[PDB]
């Protein structure tokens, strides 16, 4: 199945990444270890839930596992889905401010900082996961829908919906356009960087666009045919759990030798 392979590819970038991170000596500064907090939640996501999903696929969408452990399962599915979600609005934001006042930048560029970054995303996420555990265990009936078990609370949804993807992607949004306007004021390194930051801007458009948008399309509106887009959308966003890893990295000459060497 087309689905196995996207795990083995999100665990194979993230153990290269975190060994990359870790085995290495000249790697190891404050971008590099928000990138391996980053590397650690998609490894997570990859690891306990898209497997389960994948199990859920093959079981004809019969719950073969317990029926509390699908609202733990969902907990973590938006706890993390979430984190990779500000990591990546974190990244684009310290980028945005690394490229317009770079002497500025140096003047608070410690690992405290980093730290801080890494406690908020981790905070904010923890945050916006925190009712489903709370009010799935104690309604089997927000969390399940005719043996399928998805996210039945619609306020939730939409809510979880706009301060999660509408808020990072207009965030996202305005930073890349400040970014691309502030590099073209002044040159193949800042037309390559240029280059990066529309491959890395449209990446993420494309591929979590859709799910967000149907999501949301699900509740406010062929119900059947939503559910079937929803449910090839939602296998889309997690290929990008195995992207991130090589785009961010793979760019670097020191990474593509690390993963060269340790491959
Ligand atoms: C918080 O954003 C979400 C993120 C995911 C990631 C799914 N792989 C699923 C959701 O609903 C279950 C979300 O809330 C609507």
């Amino acid at each position: 199945l087309l689905t196995a392979v996207v795990i083995i590819l999100t665990i194979a970038g993230n153990i290269l990444v975190i060994m990359a991170v870790s085995l290495e000596k000249k790697l190891q500064n404050a971008t590099n270890y928000f990138l391996m907090s980053l590397a650690i939640a998609d490894m997570l996501l990859g690891f306990l839930v898209m497997p389960v999903s994948m199990l859920t696929i093959l079981y004809g969408y019969r719950w073969p596992l317990p029926s509390k452990l699908c609202a733990v399962w969902i907990y973590l599915d938006v706890l993390f889905s979430t984190a990779s979600i500000m990591h990546l609005c974190a990244i684009s934001l310290d980028r945005y401010v690394a490229i317009q006042n770079p002497i500025h930048h140096s003047r608070f560029n410690s690992r405290t900082k980093a730290f801080l970054k890494i406690i908020a995303v981790w905070t904010i996420s923890v945050g916006i996961s925190m009712p489903i555990p709370v009010f799935g265990l104690q309604d089997d009936s927000k969390v399940f829908k005719e043996g399928s078990c998805l996210l039945a609370d619609d306020n939730f949804v939409l809510i979880g919906s706009f301060v999660s993807f509408f808020i990072p992607l207009t965030i996202m949004v305005i930073t890349y356009f400040l970014t691309i306007k502030s590099l073209q004021k002044e040159i193949s390194n800042e037309q390559k960087a240029c280059k990066v930051l529309g491959i890395v801007f449209f990446l993420f458009v494309v591929m979590w666009c859709p799910f967000f948008i149907t999501n949301i399309m699900a509740v406010i509106c062929n119900e059947d045919v939503i559910g079937a887009l929803l449910n090839v959308f939602v296998w889309i966003g997690y290929l990008s759990s195995a992207v991130n890893p090589l785009v961010y990295t793979l760019f670097n000459k020191t990474y593509r030798s690390a993963f060269s060497r340790y491959i």
